[PDB]
Order: C-alpha cells, then sequence, then structure tokens
DNA sequence: TTTTTTTTTTT
C-alpha cells in the first residue's frame, strides 16, 4: 500500500544533484534527429545477441515503501564472455574531458540498470559502458568498467535512502489527495446548462485515454467543467499529472481561482504556475550552490504548500537562495497540476524535457483558447536569419585571430543567404539548404571557445545574439520535412532567410501521443475539423455547446455592403452613415475593423466623437481605454479584428450594448498565406478556406462574443459584409448570429 | 476572387 512509481533518470536527478548550474551542461538546441542517426549507426555495429532499447524494471521494498523503478538501456548482451550494458549519450563537452565518473548522473543510471540485470539473471559481475558522441562532429568515445552485484546493490539502496526524504511526503500527499477528491462535490450550488454533458465527456476522455475537442460558448464555465472532471479522474487513479496550458499570462488566474474555491471545499492538492525566467528573477549568485540547496527548499514547499504561485516561488527562492526558474521546473515534477504557457509543451526549444521526451507518467493536457495554437504553433517551428545582423557582428570583431575565423564564418553564411536570394525580392525553396546548415554549424564551433574566454570584450552581447539565432535556426531545421518550405525575402535593405512551418499536424501529433488525454477547448473553434487537422488530432471526439443565454436578449442585423478591398473608398460613406445612426442609440458601442487603414479611413468621414485604438498601447493605457466604458458613458469605439480588444474584454451589463463587425476578417493576402494556401491545396484541402476563410471567420466569432457576457446582458450585433450571407461564411457564423 | 493583428519563452 506504500508505492512510489519513478524513472531511473528522476531518481538520479534528485539523489546525485550537487554543485552549481553552470557545471551541469544542457544543450536545448541539440539537433535530435541527427543525433538519433548516430545512435542508430552505433547500434548497427552490435551483434544479433546484443538486443537494443531494452526496458529494465525493478520493485524494491525499502522503508516499508515499494519503489517501482523503470529505465531503458540502449543495448544489453554478452561481449567478450561478460554481459555488457551500453548507454548512448550526446555531449557538447570535449571527449578528453569524459572519464569514469565525469558525469555522476549518467553513471548512476547505468549502475541502476546493472543492479536490475544482475539480480534478474543471477549475474555476479557486469560491464557497464557509456558511449558518448557529438552530433555536429560524429566523434565517439567509450568508457567501460566492471562492477560487482554487491557493489551495485549497495549503490542502488544508497540512492533510495537519498530519495526517501521525498518518497514519504509524496506518499502521504497521494493518500490525502485521493481522499479529498473522492469526497469532493461540484463546488457550485448546481450544474449550469451543458456543464454535466461537458464534464462527463472530459471525465470519459481522461478515463479511456482519448482526445476531445470542445467549442463551449460564454456562460457554460469551461474552466471548472474541464478541471473538476480531470481532478476527479486523478482521485480514481486514471491520470497522474494535469497540465493547464494558456496562450496568455492573464488566463492562468482562472485556474488558480477555481483551485482556491475547491481548496475551501476540502480539496487537498499541489499545483505550480510556471513563470518565464525574465519574470521570476528575484532581482546568478544563487547559481553557485543551487543544486546543494534546491532539494531542501523543495521539501519545505511540498510540506507547507498547496497552490504555488509566482510570489511564493520568489519568496522560497530568495529564502533558500536558489534560482526560481530551476525551482519551479523541479516543483512541476512533484505537483499534480501544472499551469503554464503552450511553449512548455509544443515549443521545440523550451518544452519540459523531464516530461515530454520519454513519459513514464500519465499526462492529461487541458488546452485553453486552443484557437490561438494554430498561428502560434507555426511560429514555434519557423525561424529566420538576417544578413544585416550577421554583417553588423563582423564589423565589431577586431581582426584578432580568434575573431577572424568567426568573422569569416559569418561572411560565408551572409553570402550563402544572398546567393540563394538570386537577386529576387522573394525566393522560395522546397528543400533545406545543406550549405547554409553546414556554415551555421561551423560558425557555432568557432564562436564557442571565444564565448568562454572573452566575456570582458565589449561586443560579447552582440556576438552571443548571432550565436543564439544560429543555434535556434539549426534547431528548427532539424524538423524540416515536406510540411516546410524555405522563403527568402529581399526587402528593407535586408535579405531575411526564413524556414517556415506551413502545417504543424505531424509534429503536434507525434507530441500528443505521449499523453494519455488531450482536451482542446475554446469559445471559438469552428469548424472543429479544421482545428483538429492543424493541431495534430487524428482520432477524436467533438462537442459543440451553444450559448446558454436567452435568444431574445440578442438581435443580429446583417448589412449587405461590399467591403472588398477594391470597393472600400467607394463604400466608406455608407459605413459612416450606419455608424452615425448606431451612435444615436443608447449605450456604448464597439465597432471592429479588419485593418487600421480601414479604421482611419472611416474615422475621417465620421462627424461625431469616436474613441479609436492605436497600434501601440501600454497596459495602463489599455485599462484607461476600457475604463471610459462606464455604465453612464455613450462612447463609440473603433477597434481592429483580432486585436487586443477583440479578446478578453468583459464589458458586461451596460458598459457595452452594441457591437459591429465590418469584414469577414480575411487575413491580408500575402506570400506567407499563399504558401499555406498552396500547401493545403496540394494535400487535399480547400486552401483558401484553410488560409483565409477559417482564420477570418474565427476572428469575427471572437469579436462578436464581446457583446452578450451574462444571461441578463442584452444588445445588438451588426454584421456588415455581403459575404455574411454567402457560403462558406454563413455556415461559419454562430447559430445565434444568423 | 478574395488585402492582418499580435503572445509566448527562449542566449
Ligand atoms: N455551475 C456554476 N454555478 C455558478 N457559477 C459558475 C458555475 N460554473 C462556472 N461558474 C462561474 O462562471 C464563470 C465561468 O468562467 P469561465 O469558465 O472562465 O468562462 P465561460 O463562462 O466559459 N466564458 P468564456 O470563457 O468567455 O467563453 C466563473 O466565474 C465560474 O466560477
Ligand atoms: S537567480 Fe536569476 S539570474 Fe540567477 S540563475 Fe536563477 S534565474 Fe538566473
Amino acid at each position: 500500500k506504500k508505492e512510489i512509481k519513478l524513472s531511473v533518470r528522476d531518481l538520479v536527478e534528485y539523489t546525485e544533484r550537487s554543485g552549481d548550474i553552470d557545471d551541469r551542461f544542457r544543450n536545448v538546441f541539440d539537433r535530435a534527429k541527427e543525433g538519433q542517426k548516430i545512435h542508430k549507426m552505433i547500434q548497427k555495429e552490435y551483434d544479433i545477441g546484443f538486443l537494443p532499447e531494452v526496458t529494465l524494471k525493478n520493485t524494491t521494498l525499502y522503508k516499508s515503501v515499494n519503489y517501482i523503478v523503470e529505465g531503458r538501456a540502449a543495448g544489453i548482451g554478452i561481449k567478450n564472455g561478460k554481459t555488457l550494458i551500453d548507454e548512448i549519450k550526446s555531449t557538447t563537452r570535449d571527449l578528453e574531458e569524459l572519464e569514469y565518473n565525469s558525469n555522476k548522473y549518467h553513471w548512476a543510471q547505468v549502475k541502476c540498470y546493472g543492479y536490475f540485470y544482475t539480480l534478474d539473471n543471477d549475474l555476479e559481475d557486469i560491464d557497464l559502458q557509456l558511449t558518448y558522441y557529438q552530433t555536429d562532429t560524429k566523434k565517439i568515445k567509450f568508457i567501460r568498467q566492471n562492477f560487482t552485484f554487491e557493489e551495485l546493490k549497495e549503490f542502488y539502496f544508497s540512492l533510495l535512502e537519498k530519495y526517501s526524504v521525498f518518497t514519504e511526503l509524496i506518499t502521504q500527499h497521494i493518500k490525502k489527495r485521493d481522499e479529498s477528491i473522492q469526497n469532493l462535490s461540484f463546488p457550485y450550488p448546481a450544474f449550469r446548462a451543458g456543464q454535466k454533458y461537458l464534464s462527463q465527456n472530459v471525465y470519459s476522455a481522461t478515463k479511456q485515454g482519448v482526445d476531445l475537442m470542445v467549442e463551449a460558448a460564454t456562460g457554460i464555465g469551461k474552466t471548472i467543467s474541464t478541471l473538476f472532471p480531470s481532478i476527479k479522474a486523478m482521485g480514481e487513479d486514471l491520470t497522474d499529472k494535469i497540465f493547464y496550458l494558456t496562450a496568455k499570462s492573464t488566463l492562468k488566474k482562472a485556474c488558480n481561482d477555481q483551485l482556491y474555491l475547491m481548496k475551501q471545499k476540502g480539496l487537498i492538492i499541489k499545483s505550480v504556475e510556471i513563470i518565464a525566467k525574465n519574470k521570476v528573477c528575484i532581482n546568478c549568485e544563487f547559481a553557485k550552490g543551487h543544486y546543494d540547496r534546491v532539494n531542501k527548499c523543495i521539501l519545505d514547499m511540498l510540506e507547507n504548500g498547496d497552490i504555488i504561485v509566482e510570489e511564493i516561488i520568489k519568496k522560497y527562492a530568495f529564502k533558500y537562495r536558489v534560482c526560481p526558474l530551476e525551482l519551479e521546473l523541479d516543483l512541476s515534477n512533484f505537483c499534480d497540476i501544472v499551469i503554464c504557457d503552450y511553449n512548455y509543451v509544443f515549443d521545440p526549444v523550451v518544452y519540459l524535457k523531464r516530461f515530454f521526451e520519454v513519459p513514464y507518467l500519465r499526462m492529461s493536457l487541458l488546452v485553453d483558447e486552443a484557437h490561438n495554437l494554430v498561428s502560434r504553433g507555426r511560429d514555434m517551428y519557423s525561424y529566420s536569419l538576417s544578413f544585416n545582423q550577421l554583417m553588423d557582428c563582423c564589423d565589431e570583431l577586431v581582426d584578432e585571430k580568434k575573431e577572424l575565423k568567426i568573422k569569416r564564418n559569418l561572411k560565408k553564411i551572409a553570402q550563402q543567404i544572398k546567393d540563394e536570394a538570386l537577386g529576387k525580392p522573394v525566393n522560395t525553396y522546397e528543400d533545406l539548404s545543406v550549405d547554409l546548415i553546414d556554415y551555421c554549424v561551423r560558425c557555432k564551433e568557432s564562436m564557442t571557445k571565444f564565448l568562454v574566454e572573452e566575456k570582458d570584450k565589449p561586443y560579447y552581447d552582440k556576438v552571443l545574439d548571432v550565436y543564439f539565432e544560429i543555434n535556434k535556426f539549426l534547431k528548427i531545421s532539424d524538423f524540416y520535412d515536406d510540411s516546410f518550405v524555405t522563403l527568402i525575402k529581399s526587402e528593407n535593405d535586408d535579405v531575411i532567410y526564413n524556414i517556415m512551418c506551413l502545417n504543424t499536424h505531424n509534429i503536434f501529433k507525434n507530441l500528443l501521443k505521449k499523453c494519455k488525454s488531450n482536451v482542446f477547448f475554446s469559445a471559438t473553434l469552428s469548424p472543429m475539423t479544421y482545428f483538429a487537422d492543424v493541431l495534430g488530432l487524428e482520432k477524436f471526439y467533438n462537442i459543440r455547446l451553444e450559448s446558454p443565454f436567452p435568444k431574445e436578449n440578442l438581435k443580429v442585423n446583417h448589412i449587405n455592403i461590399s467591403t472588398r478591398f477594391k470597393d472600400r473608398e467607394d463604400t466608406k460613406y455608407k459605413i459612416a452613415e450606419i455608424l452615425r445612426k448606431i451612435n444615436e442609440k443608447p449605450g456604448n458601442k464597439l465597432i471592429f475593423f479588419p485593418s487600421y487603414s480601414y479604421l482611419e479611413s472611416v474615422y475621417e468621414i465620421c462627424d461625431f466623437d469616436i474613441l479609436t485604438q492605436e497600434r501601440t498601447l501600454t497596459d495602463m493605457e489599455r485599462l484607461e481605454f476600457l475604463s471610459q466604458f462606464t455604465t453612464s458613458s455613450n462612447i463609440m469605439a473603433f477597434c481592429v479584428l483580432g486585436g487586443v480588444f477583440s479578446e478578453g474584454v468583459d464589458l458586461s451589463g451596460d458598459r457595452l450594448n452594441t457591437v459591429g463587425i465590418i469584414s469577414v476578417g480575411l487575413p491580408g493576402i500575402s506570400v506567407e498565406n499563399d504558401l499555406i494556401k498552396k500547401y493545403f491545396d496540394e494535400n487535399g484541402k480547400n486552401g483558401f478556406d484553410y488560409a483565409y476563410v477559417y482564420p477570418g471567420m474565427n476572428k469575427v466569432h471572437q469579436a462578436g462574443g464581446r457583446l452578450i457576457r451574462t444571461d441578463t446582458d442584452t444588445g445588438e450585433l451588426f454584421l456588415i459584409d455581403d459575404r455574411f450571407d454567402s457560403y462558406p461564411y454563413k455556415s461559419l457564423l454562430p447559430n445565434s448570429w444568423k
């Protein structure tokens, strides 16, 4: 009844940690596919006897606790008469710096595998080996040592004793947590309309291990209707960790608020909110010694903490002088609910490697406002290189031998970009440039040694940047397949070399299979088959719940006036007349435009007071703008589709009574959107509908939902575009708006 | 045939 499930990597991480952060080497820009090619070549040099990728498992009773531990060896078999266990690892360190215990974590892991194999095969001795390789050089080194069963047993039991401090707190928390969840009731007086159907579908998806897409209108309560069923499934041992993913830092409060309410009702749970490094930094000196003190801060927080938020993290981090970022990544290993941005799961650079590399746990994702993951998902797998930045770094170097080789490598990359441009303002290529990748790798090797010996140099920051850009550019290039294209733009006195991800379906799908359950939900997720396709869902269930509000409180007026780009200057006065008549109505009014250029054009011919939105608006200014939407003002406001005021605004009651939308929201025709249109055309999809209509109409959907926020709120919606009564736009309009 | 605004976490 005392059981703790753990990976060998997680056991060694908390038992062998020591020293400072810079002593531990982390390459988050490692090209994995290239490394896996080296990994496979090493395993091809094995024998039919040396079996590869062998899973090793062990259950050991220690301190009355059953430690169920699992790991995977890269190879096991008899070699030279002795059984050999081989582990393959990528390294950025020099091979000469690699020796018997150079990396304690690596050798602790292979020793655990040895104890497992020796015990199950009556072996008395085993040879343990670490095969190290550098992905950019393909250089390989081997370190082989012999170990006795008794020595391995003593080492393994030592690691268990070091982890015992955590095991206990975890065991007691799981008992109290499941008890609280089993006795926990819906934290509100009664279920609202759709809540029972939504919760049941979320609970079933988590229990069966399936992907569920949900379009739920305002008023149904998407946060509690997703979190409560997910937490209940945790209390019934159906999932181990819940991830609440947000597209903006503001949306994390809703999840913490619902958890606070359930705590009041008896819920015993541990949650952590991950905050970006540049936001949780207290005020680097904690880096020295961090790994010698981080475990005790964790034990204090796990024992005395529940819902962990930014303030608490910084307090304990300052208290124990540990880096707050590394603290919170650690806490997420020991928390039940992880609240964090999409990047921590889907981005290739910052994803939580501890969880989404080799999952040994059941993970359930709750993706809030998933409509936002389409554009953002493409940005995570797209990157650029700029000729000007590379050349400007060259003009800072001072001809010193070390800087000269870097200056040369930078010029090679710059010339390769200019050559691939072919004197064309826009150039495209289906395949990735091997030469550009080769030049980027060489430049990286040349700058590495300088970065470690010249921090005093005054242009170090500029040189560190181009290093980051080329590193990240190389990392994105590892994903390049036939859902990518090369685009080279020659404008603004710069040649910008871009690797663009046109579709994230394959990459995201290979990520969602590592989780047990996935729930994508938003108020605007139409059509759900489009969003499912682009975000990697292949086998799934779709639930569309409509407004739980009275249909007599909303009045929708379609106005058939052409807003096509070629007719805007001709139809602007008709729009100005409609808006002037709207201005006569009582209450405040939000009028949305597809572009700033349209907003200013209509604004000019409007002879009445109008509050407009400017491109650059600080947080305070944004609060001032919305503050003028008093319940006693009579303000007409001009805003932009897809802008900061199209999402989030909660102008309830009489702060807003009229919303007007001027286009079907089509994105500006562009070469970026044309490549996306052509990709989907050549893959069996309506390209225009994928690149233009569906994102467009979804923006209309966003802005119109600013109007009715409560079942008491009433208002008028104005849809001004002859396309709102044409296909396919009318089908994409909400049923209440037609 | 069709005409854009803007968040996130990374050295
Ligand atoms: N059964 C319920 N009874 C009372 N209040 C509830 C109930 N369910 C949810 N709520 C509350 O109603 C609000 C719903 O918030 P949330 O789920 O974030 O948005 P929503 O209602 O889905 N609207 P939106 O996000 O704009 O589409 C919160 O204040 C909840 O606490
Ligand atoms: S305390 Fe701040 S500067 Fe120091 S390691 Fe942590 S995040 Fe970096």
